[PDB]
């Protein structure tokens, strides 16, 4: 109940999502989460005893790896927007996580909003069979300034549409009509093509165990524009730095 592991274990799945979103890969993101657990073993008292379990876990993760530091991979401004838009913390929770005053944290969100607005708009292909979901994500992507080149509903459509339209980013549901894997479909479609993919699921924790190959970016349905905006922004940032 008070057991230190039981306070931390339920929050590791979502912490890997934050780690993957900040590092750019499962291998790098999951590695930081494991290193955090090793750090806690060396000195168990580094965990905050009066914080809420989830806030203490994220605070510790940022405390160990951000004063290769996290800021070298994703600037703190964009980390601040990730904590709100993806990890679901409020402004004070995230400020406590990043150990900052409200004035310094609000300045980070504005800088993050500036950096994203300077990003070049991309062409997005959506793989989604449910119309209400495809309608929603298509409207959100275009509202953020990006272009939706097509919506594939089945794997067969997606193979045709991908080679026909050659998108620069893919938003794909993990499950399709016949319970077929959207993850397998994207993998078969891309082959060695290095195209950023963001997967949509109602249960992201199932792909955040760290026990097997898992996606880097997970949009949670029900989603909201901030979540999609941040994850698209991060996918484009890592792709740009890799190409340059």
């Amino acid at each position: 109940s008070m057991s230190l592991s039981t306070r931390i274990a339920p929050h590791l799945p979502y912490l890997r999502r934050f780690a993957r979103s900040v590092t750019g890969s499962q291998s790098s993101g999951d590695a930081y989460v494991s290193a955090m657990l090793e750090a806690l073993v060396a000195d168990i008292s580094i965990f905050p005893r009066a914080s809420c379990d989830r806030i203490g876990t994220y605070w510790l993760f940022c405390h160990l790896f951000d004063q290769a530091k996290l800021s070298y991979l994703t600037p703190r401004a964009r980390q601040a927007f990730l904590l709100i838009a993806v990890e679901g913390f409020n402004e004070q929770e995230a400020s406590e996580i990043m150990n900052l005053d409200a004035r310094d944290f609000r300045k980070l969100l504005n800088q993050a909003s500036i950096d994203i607005s300077q990003q070049i708009a991309t062409q997005v292909m959506i793989i989604e069979d449910e119309p209400l979901i495809a309608m929603d994500i298509e409207q959100m992507v275009e509202s953020l300034g990006h272009q939706v080149v097509g919506i594939a509903r089945t794997r067969k459509e997606a193979v045709v549409m991908y080679h026909q339209k050659k998108p620069r980013l893919i938003l794909a549901d993990i499950q399709l009509a016949d319970n077929s894997s959207g993850i397998d479909a994207v993998n078969d479609i891309l082959q060695n093509d290095r195209i950023p993919v963001i997967f949509i699921t109602a249960f992201p924790e199932r792909l955040l165990t760290g026990e097997r190959p898992e996606p880097t970016f997970l949009v949670t349905k029900p989603f909201n524009p901030d979540m999609v905006k941040a994850l698209i922004s991060q996918a484009l940032f890592f792709k740009e730095n890799a190409s340059k």
